[PDB]
């Protein structure tokens, strides 16, 4: 079902299985920041599991492969969509519609400035190439399934070729608004050089994440088996 | 004469980066005693900082490069010398199926890994990414332009000097694709195949963050110490 559609199914599917934008529970201390971007991040998590099982091709794996990249791409999935909310609100972290933040508010908690101003700049990045929806949620389905591909075959080549189709997809959209030939392999590379940046980002998080928690693989696995 | 970045085509680009290949170092060890003589962590450390100083005159000739300041051009190096160590070490070991080839005399397995600790999960993701390299048949002319990439792309995130790097960039992608059209492949092929290189060097970045992580927690080379190597550079014998 997945690898026989086309690049307008494909894109239709993709915007159908969007999450909603979710509200910060109804001036900010260190402790009141990070409650809220937990409980924020924990109520998205379960919208994410929902949003990865539309994915084409996601739902044809086993359960242990779903944990498995739910677990390496979810904080890299929290943050793309983010730096896709922020990027009319220069200087501004937009997490939900009631919860927009500074770089000053960023200074709240210890270490989490450098984050900030690291998501900011993929942001005006994002802006600068005028990232459309489209292509947004091709390179955050490019995130799940390819964060945790090599760190596991003939579901490897299964999922290869999905990845191959949303490389399809994205070029057709780029043909689709115009550009020449040349500037489609130059847009392509631009935008999937900046998941280095996000896996990146992700590390960072992670690492400042395990200075204080993270969703465990048997969660993980519950919810999956709950849907 | 000088020739700009952005006049260069294709062939010369290529030629450029062929040229600007640093040499095959080996290992330093007496071959007479025995590898139980020897850390692990020391001849991986020696062989390391040799191989800094080839990054430093390969990263002065990759096109464009020199265009920046001193100030731009340490903090590229800075955030990916472990990745531009960490592809020529995929590179080299694709021949070698579960062995990381460090040095014609240093070709390690999996179980000598596990002496030093945290050092086996890199390991393997080095493995990993060493087979998905030799899968794909990757070619000494896409390996030199992946290289190039990741030293413009690794800290151009972290302002119309930005736009030099990122058209640099687009150069290399041509490069590429110029490359994948000689040998043959269909459009759709092209941006296939430059998508998976692309999205691997995601992953090369993610083993230098873990890399990165493990020798934080032991020497990781400073923005002063990349300063001094980059301005030492001037007063070196052409
Ligand atoms: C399971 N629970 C998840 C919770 N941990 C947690 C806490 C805070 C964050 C926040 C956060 C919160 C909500 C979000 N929505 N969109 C993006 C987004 C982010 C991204 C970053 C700024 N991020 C910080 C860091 F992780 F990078 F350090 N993410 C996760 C434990
Ligand atoms: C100039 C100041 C001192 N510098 C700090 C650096 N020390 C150092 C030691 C060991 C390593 C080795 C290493 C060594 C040699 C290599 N050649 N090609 C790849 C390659 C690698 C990659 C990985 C396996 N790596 C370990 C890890 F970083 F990923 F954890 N890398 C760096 C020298």
């Amino acid at each position: 079902m997945a690898l026989s559609l086309t690049a307008d199914q494909m894109v239709s599917a993709l915007l159908d299985a969007e999450p909603p934008i979710l509200y910060s529970e109804y001036p900010f201390s260190e402790a009141s920041m990070m409650g809220l971007l937990t409980n924020l991040a924990d109520r998205e998590l379960v919208h994410m599991i929902n949003w990865a099982k539309r994915v084409p091709g996601f739902v044809d794996l086993t359960l242990h492969d779903q944990v498995h990249l739910l677990e390496s791409a979810w904080l890299e999935i929290l943050m793309i969509g983010l730096v896709w909310r922020s990027m009319e609100h220069p200087g501004k972290l937009l997490f939900a519609p009631n919860l927009l933040l500074d770089r000053n508010q960023g200074k709240s908690v210890e270490g989490m400035v450098e984050i900030f101003d690291m998501l900011l700049a993929t942001s005006s990045r994002f802006r600068m190439m005028n990232l459309q929806g489209e292509e947004f949620v091709c390179l955050k389905s490019i995130i799940l399934l390819n964060s945790g591909v090599y760190t596991f075959l003939e579901e490897k080549d299964h999922i290869h070729r999905v990845l191959d189709k949303i490389t399809d997809t994205l070029i057709h959209l780029m043909a689709k608004a115009g550009l020449t030939l040349q500037q489609q392999h130059q847009r392509l590379a631009q935008l999937l050089l900046i998941l280095s940046h996000i896996r990146h980002m992700s590390n960072k998080g992670m690492e400042h994440l395990y200075s204080m928690v993270v969703p465990s693989y048997d969660l993980l696995l519950e919810m999956l088996d709950a849907h």
